[PDB]
């Protein structure tokens, strides 16, 4: 018989083996070094894990706000996707409903919350994300605010998470790039680079009619162990694979952003979920209008840049290229009614098309 991911004998199995430590590739900064100097230094292709949050200008309660507090400002009556992790079935109940189960003591089930999103809730002005995420974000820069369609709500989650939780291998959609801050307990993170093999493997792991009986960590050779403890919080670059486990009951914020140091990543992760066809909780709602947007900005940037003579940075002028080609991907004839349904008011794809493509040649000249 296989052992199912998930299960009580698979986190027994999981909780005795052994894993390279994160040590060789997790960076341990303090709040106030994270800068958009340093980000553009190491390019963000490694996590980053932040023991204390001073110098983030991250704002959450005080660890003494409890699930129950989470209740009272998120809404007893809120619908909230339930994972029950023995079985890896998703379900939906009212959060009062989920809170009474996570306080009871003859506890069988292993259920989890880990998409609560609460940007539309009381519970909103509790938590800012971290600075540096603000300052990376392209819905945070480009997305207007008089904007038609609305922005991607995928800012602030409130996960919460059983003694024995796990979350199996997964890539963020979008390739989004994400911040984890544990305010209560602790969580496992088992940490898998996104080299171009290890992607390849991730897509005929999640696409197997098997893959609830496959750990995918056996099939690469370096997964890190990564643990998250209270008042730490963790930055998981873009493309990263990766599974969580909970060693005790525990309560965390959550946000995910797309930026420029990651657009080729970005764009990879999103065909990979595309050919997948799977899709889930946290799926990156209009993923297409914020590189939309994006591509508008670089426009404007460009178009700057003569005004100033100083050159854009070249991964911005990838980052152009990348993103004019799944421009072009996406408006061209055979290409969807489900395309055109993420473009932004008042946008003319093949204008833009072609005056990315002309300023990329003016820039490349040089």
């Amino acid at each position: 018989k296989p052992v199912q991911n998930g299960s009580q004998l698979f986190i027994k199995e999981l909780r005795s083996r052994t894993f390279p430590s994160a040590e060789d590739v997790v960076a341990r900064v303090p709040g106030s070094q994270l800068t958009l100097g340093y980000m553009e230094e190491h390019g963000f292709t490694e996590p980053i894990l932040v023991p204390k949050k001073d110098g983030l200008g991250l704002a959450v309660p005080a660890p003494t706000f409890y699930v129950s507090d989470v209740e009272n400002y998120v809404g007893p009556e809120r619908s909230v996707d339930v994972t029950d992790v023995t079985k890896q079935k998703d379900c939906k109940m009212k959060l009062k409903e989920f809170v009474d189960y996570y306080y009871s003591t003859n506890r069988k089930r292993v259920l989890n919350v880990t998409n609560l999103e609460f940007s539309d809730t009381r519970m909103s002005s509790f938590v800012e994300p971290p600075d540096i995420v603000k300052k990376l974000s392209w819905v945070e820069n480009y997305w207007p605010d008089d904007a038609l369609l609305a922005k991607p709500k995928v800012t602030k989650y409130c996960l919460i998470c059983v003694k024995d939780s796990y979350t199996d291998f997964h890539i963020d959609s979008g390739g989004a790039s994400a911040w984890y801050h544990v305010l209560k307990g602790e969580k496992t993170f088992y940490l898998i680079r996104p080299a171009s093999a290890n992607i390849s493997l991730y897509e005929r792991w999640r696409s197997a009619s098997n893959h609830s009986e496959m750990f995918f960590a056996d099939q690469v050779d370096k997964c890190y162990k990564c643990i998250v403890k209270q008042g730490q919080t963790l930055f998981i670059p873009s493309g990263w694979i990766y599974a969580t486990l909970t060693p005790v009951d525990c309560l965390a914020f959550a946000g995910h952003f797309l930026h420029s140091l990651s657009v080729e990543m970005q764009m990879r992760a999103y065909e990979v979920e595309r050919r997948l066809k799977l899709g889930s909780l946290t799926q990156f709602p209009n993923f297409e209008t914020a590189c939309w947007y994006m591509g508008k900005h670089l426009l404007e940037a460009f178009k700057g840049s003569h005004k100033s003579g100083k050159q854009l940075p070249p991964h911005l002028v990838q980052g152009a290229k990348i993103l004019n080609g799944a421009f072009r991907s996406w408006t061209k004839k055979q290409a969807l009614a489900e395309h055109e349904d993420e473009l932004p008011e008042h946008f003319k794809p093949s204008q833009l098309i072609k005056d990315l493509a002309k300023e990329i040649r003016l820039s490349e000249n040089a």
